[PDB]
């Protein structure tokens, strides 16, 4: 089973003028590796893939891959609405040395089932890398049903997992029974902090969630505790991850909040975000702070 | 805090010709009390309130209350679309000796906010009993937001809790922070088996869920374990409750399944259900059986 | 083809204490017949069926049927969530002399497809009367798709039409092609004033909409104009019906508004509505008035 | 009032290997101008903006602008999820000679209200051109409410219209009353063929809809007829436009269908579409043909 455990959707650090902040993004990568994470995912939602042009995303990927220098597995999010561009980026990711790619369903047009399967097949064929699906129906408006995901895993041997970003036990439970039921080593990771625990108890494999950027220890320790068979300990951490998602209510998009948390949790980096996102106002920065303090994360 | 802990939405047992099966419903009540539950809720969704006429519901309530004979707290679900009828039933519930009522939002028309608050106020005034709200947006098509529920608790001192039937951690978390944040002894119970654990760890109060009818021990034991500070034990039970809701996908409505489970789990009762529900076919009864067996509940 | 043309969802007039206002409801019936309508539909949504008990609805139906005295066709809305009650009422409607019944899909539980078809079959079998389906997904949360409605018309020869209450040309167009395509004399009526014109030009059959109660001439004249081949005239009326639905935005439910419009348009009747609805405040009554004046309806 | 009347969302013609087919897209432009249209909109949804990269979209826009050579007004759709790119393209559109731009709301993240207003303000400021908003909630998952659109027109004097792509009379009616009520010369165009008629009768201004590409005469004639005060004639055309949208059910996306219709209606052009779209199979091409024949469009 590939890409299990705690794999954060790493934040892309930018300068005040909007360029890649290499010292800062590198500093962030290094903290996260040091924290005991099982991989890293660049250019996910929290990486702000949807606010970057093709060429920019190529540049961020190659830098990120290079800086990681194979210390842990690296995933590159290559998705979007432009299928041809999805292939360019996915191929480039392979060339550039990535360990796999993460591909969301086209989210402008909700594409026919036939078209959707053909899309995913085509991208999976364009590379020899592992392909990790990415479901996020709240944003895509088209759910990758467990039936469909089983169909896709049956169809291509390199479609080997999924990040299920949804506040639903049923969806995660069904994803596990239907897909892992047919393919035991298919990876199922959840997209939200507050589902990591349940996702494990259901016989899933881990999480790619925002709290990896600023409190990676909680998820890493939850996982170690669970693998060590100490469940009470794991639940202890779950309890923190249960509360964490309050913060994300402070703005939309909440990439600003994640980056601001990174700072408050001890890593001084530029919190500049790309439009249509905006800086977090002062009042809500202090609210974030009080929240992080209550939870004992700074 | 009133009506905390494990309070099953008791199934109403019917004969083959559709009348109240008194021996059978009494037998069921007695098992559940014996199992260590903290209350009982008659004429909820699983009680089939929406398939019974006013007079029938009066009759079921009076029987149920009488048979319980004050051994545990009794809640009567008095809701529907006909507000005047909601008052008749709620008042009748009081005079019949019930400990409180459970009121869902009117689910045909999605009523204006002003009208909705006025409805709940009016019913809460028509009785001196505790009033427990009931949210089930999947069916009602109108969510009782934590804001609105805070407003209602602020408004009437006898609106003292809620059954939140939704597959969402966020909703339960927000319900707790917003409402309990303002009213510490406001009860918040979850409507689904797989959320009991999280609902506790969030500082909520228990569950009214279907698995109470056929596997009440699991939820009762989870709750005692948690109260005894043995979390690993509690999680052990959570793990079973996590799987249980597969059963409910076998039909819709799945009130047939719950009753069939009651039988398979050792309590022989008539599984007749009211239309537009129907008996569970043989194939799916056996599937239920294999599921209960896998989970070690029969 | 049965039940074509302009068939208003007649408002049920109540006294202050909530009883049937017979003088007033009779007065209303008489205006509407005198206006040239092609039938009348009692105990629809605007009739407030969902706020009345079984016995009350029986009483209103017989009174209404009797007072019409066969001058036009009469439809009785017998739907709800309680299937057995749907049969009692539907049978009672036949015994009481009604020309057909109108049956919405059960709107609490969104019932399985198999269950839904079996429900509609069962009620259609419980009577020898014509059965008119009623779709209103905005409130029911379960759409009667054209596929499903074709299935139902194929299944039972007395399922002979539908009131499609939805703000969608596509749905009405599809309902006509799929169902009328297979059953030419199947009736398709729209539920909203602003769709009557399109519904005709699509090869549908008429409307059961609220503006029948207070401005029945507009829809009656639109229909006559269209049948006389004078389309420009028909479009003239369409233009008024296009604007009428602004009022319904003054409250929810907006039965209060319809009844208040009946008064302002010249028919003094009690505007009492059943809870959880409430009287329309004074400011909004005056806004209604200005609207009716602008459109030249009072 | 700017950009009124019939302004087709022109199809971008591509070669087999996916490049701009200049002879073909020029041929198409010329037919449409010849047909009497009041403008042209390049790089809308039907132009496939969401499957083209920034540089490609630049290239298509200038070519299109140049080939039109000011014969009619030209609109360029510059929207997407990448705000900085939206400014690049919008500014490029101005320098390339476009008469205005068309900007959809960011459709990946459903952005906060504050952020959404700030986005639209920022883009409107980046140019001196007229800005035409674009609502399409079915795809975006975030509706541009009439309230919000009024706010935006109040905020910036160059936000001067909207393409409302929604199958809803209520939404269009409300958009007209709320926005035109405050700004009489604000343009309101509908996005669907079957709403053009109603949109006019409501006091709106026209349509940007797919049938402009292959049957522009129908909409052009409807508009001329209506302006000439001959309503019966206009309704005659409405009747065809009412049926047209059946085809769009043959695939999703249905850009393939539009382009195939262009061919069958007399203009031989390459029907190549960009992925994740695909060619229309033979069976469904013949079905399209039968449809166009029934409606007397080929």
């Amino acid at each position: 089973a590939l890409f299990t455990g705690i794999i954060p959707p790493v934040s892309t650090i930018f300068t005040a003028d909007g360029q890649l902040d290499k010292p800062g993004t590198a500093a962030l990568i290094d903290d996260l590796i040091k924290a005991g994470v099982d991989g890293l995912f660049f250019l996910g939602s929290g990486g702000e893939f949807s606010q970057l042009g093709a060429e920019e995303r190529k540049a961020i990927a190659r830098f990120a891959i290079d800086h990681v220098d194979r210390r842990v597995p690296v995933l590159i999010g290559t998705g979007g609405t432009n299928a041809r561009e999805t292939i360019e980026l996915s191929q480039h990711a392979q060339q550039a040395g990535a360990d796999g790619i993460v591909v969301i369903n086209p989210y402008y047009w909700k594409v026919s089932e036939a078209n959707l399967i053909r899309y995913f097949e085509q991208v999976a064929d364009s590379v020899t890398l592992p392909v990790m699906l990415y479901n996020f129906p709240a944003l895509t408006g088209q759910d990758l049903t467990p039936a469909l995901v089983k169909t896709l895993a049956d169809s291509r041997s390199n479609i080997i997992g999924i990040k299920d970003t949804i506040d639903s036990v049923a969806h995660l439970r069904s994803m596990i029974h239907t897909v892992k039921g047919a393919h035991p080593h298919f990876t199922v990771l959840c997209g939200y902090d507050d589902h990591l625990f349940n996702t494990l108890l259901l016989g899933g494999d881990g999480a790619i969630s925002a709290s990896g950027n600023f409190a990676p220890q909680v998820s890493v320790n939850l996982l170690k505790a669970w693998r060590d068979g100490d469940v009470a300990k794991a639940a202890g951490y779950h309890q923190t991850l249960l509360q964490i998602p309050q913060m994300y209510q402070l703005d939309t998009p909440f990439v600003n909040v994640i980056k601001e948390a990174i700072v408050l949790c001890g890593r001084p980096v530029s919190t500049h975000v790309l439009p249509p996102a905006s800086p977090l106002d002062e009042p809500r920065k202090a609210q974030l702070k009080t929240l992080l303090q209550q939870l004992k994360l700074c």
